[PDB]
């Protein structure tokens, strides 16, 4: 795997999406990650693969806004081979997107350090899949509607912001 820079990751990601158009899938995983005395630096690890070549990057609160503007655009642009214009969540151990989102959100807030957010895009099949799990409870949401790409991206991206957000702890 290869730890990359913000922009080196985004270019490498784009290449993954490009190589899996005739076949394959692109998986993306997100997760919280852990002289003069500075309060530290909250982060999230971002990994992606096409089954052969594995890449990763570490985003912090100092660059989520700038990163996310590029990252959000790249997801929407590259995940474009969907039903022009199947759908539905699962509570494993929701039909509506609404029920899925809420459930996945509580699962995240429960224990931020143990939860993994997964994205799987299969261009050839014309389907996108998002999974939020803590390895015990699993919540997935499958779609083939090009209209669901936007909200699935915005959501996945908001979780990223929660992972990175800094909290004024009070010593």
């Amino acid at each position: 795997m290869v730890l990359l820079e913000s922009e080196q990751f985004l270019t490498e990601l784009t290449r993954l999406f490009q190589k899996c158009r005739s076949s394959g899938s692109v998986f993306i995983t997100l997760k919280k990650y852990d002289e003069g005395l500075e309060p530290a630096e909250n982060k999230c690890l971002l990994r992606a693969t096409d089954g052969k070549r594995k890449i990763s990057t570490v985003v912090s609160s100092k660059e989520v806004n700038k990163f996310q503007m590029a990252y959000s655009n790249l997801l929407r642009a590259n995940m474009d081979g969907l039903k022009k214009r199947a759908q539905g969540g699962e509570q494993k151990l929701f039909q509506t997107w609404e029920e899925f989102s809420r459930a996945a959100e509580k699962l995240y807030l429960a224990d931020p350090m143990k939860v993994r957010v997964v994205l799987k895009y299969r261009h050839v099949d014309g389907n996108l899949c998002i999974k939020v799990t803590d390895d015990l409870v699993c919540l997935v949401y499958r779609t083939d509607q090009a209209q669901d790409v936007k909200k699935i991206e915005k959501f996945h991206s908001q979780l990223m912001r929660l992972m990175v957000a800094k909290e004024s702890r009070n010593v």
